[PDB]
């Protein structure tokens, strides 16, 4: 499908939902668009647990359903979507970043807790801010409201479609066309210079609305209407601007183009060489990350530019040389862009399921001392302290701070590792044309 996919679609559904919610949700992702009696038949499960797991995964966006040819309700999943899940605790920062705790509880909400009115978000988001505040002061649920129309507004949050409109959802398009303009400013930033950035960033908000978040290039806009539309906080002057332009236009990135000129000068974003060059950057890093520097040294190498050629330029020894060549052949590196995409996609794949896997052994081999640990926490809520703490012996709150770190960092690297996977799909899809 690939089985890397299902694999993980049917851990992440799993951990969540557990094992009726998996079979469904993994049968629909396998089997396609199908009615709940075949759901039920297909799967040897009953028409009642059927419509449960049905229930938990349409609350929590993972299940469409549309009624077709003779009135028959349909039932849908998308691996992808499912896939999305590993990605909720980055739309929750992303959202923090943008509208503060106000923002970041609202998206949490949603992702979370699936399909909510716009009330019911306000409501659960005004009384989690106010446990958070000291004695009184209180959260008004108008800045809560503002919060959420601003979200809608700039379409971090949307309406879910009908066939209803009374349930929000986070529309994750919206922070995956963030996402890659954030990549690209970021790129911009650290190879030239602030103001660059700054007129790329500029660039990319007024394509917000004119451009997809798969496209390889953005609408042509105009030296004056990118002036036009500078942010407030810089004084560049229309002349420093056009000199940025040209000099954004003349780079070897090549991630502005002059498609025009024209008045003032037409330019464009190459959406899909820019994102060559991220995917570039990270397959170094895995390079480096796995085999080291020397590798990673002649690899990037192989990416500017036979034998006859590349070892009489390479400036490392012949033996070594010949080692390394192997090792990336071998391994898919050695260099095709989208090749070594698609095969480094499949690996982070296979790496969030091994981490998953991990996880899932460690807190099942420690479950008996995680319960002492929960039955511990609770009693302290009921209102000296000191001896039912003294229940956790020193060797057990050993294991459980070793447990947590461990899982602290397993989770930690599956963040990391579904940012690759954000810049290999993002750069996959956009190859789409």
């Amino acid at each position: 499908m690939t089985q890397a996919e299902i694999k993980l679609c049917s851990l992440l559904l799993q951990e969540h939902f557990g094992e009726i919610v998996e079979k469904i949700g993994v049968h629909l992702i396998r089997t396609g668009s199908q009615p709940l009696r075949v759901i039920a038949h297909d799967t040897g499960t009953s028409l009642d647990q059927v419509k449960k797991a049905l229930c938990v995964l349409v609350q929590h966006n993972l299940v469409s359903y549309q009624v077709h040819k003779r009135g028959v309700v349909e039932y849908e999943a998308q691996c992808s979507r499912v896939l999305r899940m590993l990605r909720y605790p980055r739309y929750i920062y992303t959202t923090k970043t943008l509208y503060s705790d106000t923002g970041e509880l609202i998206v949490e909400e949603l992702l979370l807790n699936g399909k909510l009115t716009m009330s019911a978000v306000v409501k659960k988001v005004a009384d989690r801010l106010t446990e958070t505040m000291e004695d009184g002061k209180t959260m008004d649920y108008a800045e809560v409201s503002n919060t959420f129309v601003r979200l809608a507004d700039t379409h971090f949050v949307q309406r879910c479609p009908s066939v209803d409109g009374i349930y929000w959802q986070a529309n994750l398009d919206r922070f995956h066309q963030h996402f890659r303009d954030q990549a690209i400013v970021s790129a911009v930033a650290n190879r030239m210079d602030q103001t660059s950035s700054e007129i790329v960033r500029t660039m990319l908000r007024m394509s917000e609305i004119t451009t997809s978040s798969s496209a390889p290039f953005t609408q042509p806009l105009s030296s004056n209407e990118i002036f036009r539309s500078l942010p407030v906080g810089y004084n560049i002057s229309k002349q420093v601007l056009d000199q940025y332009l040209t000099l954004l236009a003349d780079d070897p990135l090549e991630f502005v183009g002059k498609s025009g000129d024209s008045g003032g000068g037409m330019y464009v974003i190459n959406l899909h060489k820019a994102l060559a060059s991220l995917a570039t950057a990270t397959l170094e890093s895995v390079v480096q990350e796995r085999f080291g520097s020397r590798c990673a040294r002649i690899f990037r190498l192989v990416l500017q530019k036979e034998q006859k050629q590349v070892e009489d330029f390479a400036m490392i020894p012949a033996k070594e040389a010949k080692d390394m060549l192997y090792k990336m052949l071998s391994e898919n590196f050695m260099v095709n862009i989208l090749s070594a995409a698609r095969m480094l996609l499949h690996r982070c794949y296979k790496s969030i399921a091994n981490l998953i896997e991990r996880r899932q052994f460690e807190t099942k081999e420690n479950k008996r001392l995680l319960e002492k640990s929960q039955r511990v926490e609770a009693i302290i809520a009921s209102m000296q302290l000191q001896e039912i703490e003294e229940m956790i012996t020193a060797p057990e709150r050993q294991q459980l701070e070793t447990l947590k770190r461990n899982v602290n960092k397993l989770d930690a690297s599956e963040i990391q590792v579904d940012e690759t996977i954000f810049l290999l799909e993002s750069y996959i899809e956009c190859t789409m044309k």
